[PDB]
């Protein structure tokens, strides 16, 4: 009889979507994610490294080497993500797939590694709660379903945060895990946040709300593109960053054992 998973990493929610601010924050996570097949920076050693198929390998240089390398993988990790955002386009920004592509792939690559025993994350969806992608993806023919529903919160207010939680919830059923946020007007043409004092406050917050709720399994601030120059966790120097600050006293206020 196999031992199944737990659907928080080793006894914490907290993680990372990317690497740049890995080694500071370290020692309050317990897992991390680079967005490819085998997370592999030195800073995460120790920690849980989360696997990911971004997508279907026609729509990036970076797309097409992640998917040979997903084929090339001699092992089963404990925990793997399906696509990045299928429903967005920008070539290796967002998947661009379709549902009957992602169908294909998630049954050739990704059910195979949940029969040998990976818990399974969902496709993660950038039209938040007013997707339809996921919802005709899960009436679909999978050979496995997942296990966690994964996530992307971009959102100015907690409002917004909890408005996806709860839409993701009712729809699916299933625990969720969160696995990009950052301080963004996402309704007026994705403005990232750029008030340092707001976004301080907003970090506090959701790292709360999230630790607070029984559905949250899992988090991850993100630090890819596209954000802003005041949302990134690391300075130009290298040094933490100030919204980098605010997300490592947060995550160690959930770590006193």
């Amino acid at each position: 009889e196999f031992a199944q998973h737990p659907l928080t990493p080793n006894g914490r929610k907290a993680g990372s979507a990317g690497d740049t601010a890995l080694a500071f924050w370290k020692d309050h996570l317990s897992w991390w994610h680079d967005w490819t097949p085998a997370p592999s920076s030195p800073k995460g050693a120790g920690l849980v490294p989360v696997s990911m198929l971004w997508g279907g390998g026609n729509n990036g240089q970076k797309d097409a080497q992640r998917l040979q390398q997903f084929e090339h993988l001699n092992s089963t990790p404990a925990y793997v993500m399906g696509f990045n955002e299928p429903d967005c386009s920008g070539a290796d920004v967002s998947a661009d797939i379709d549902v009957n592509t992602g169908v294909s792939l998630w049954n050739s690559l990704i059910a195979p590694m949940g029969q040998k025993g990976a818990a399974l994350g969902s496709p993660a969806m950038c039209r938040q709660k007013d997707e339809s992608w996921l919802k005709q993806f899960n009436q679909q023919q999978l050979t496995k379903s997942w296990d966690f529903t994964s996530i992307h919160i971009f959102k100015s207010d907690m409002t917004g945060v909890q408005a996806d939680i709860d839409y993701y919830w009712n729809t699916y059923q299933k625990p969720l895990w969160v696995t990009e946020f950052a301080c963004v007007f996402d309704q007026n043409n994705f403005t990232p946040c750029t008030d340092q004092n707001q976004i301080n406050q907003w970090i506090s917050d959701i790292v709360d709300l999230f630790e607070a709720n029984e559905h949250v399994l899992a988090y991850a601030y993100t630090d890819g593109l596209g954000l802003g120059s005041v949302w990134p966790p690391v300075n130009s120097d290298g040094s933490l960053s100030q919204s980098g600050q605010a997300y490592l006293n947060a995550i160690s206020k959930y770590h006193s054992r």
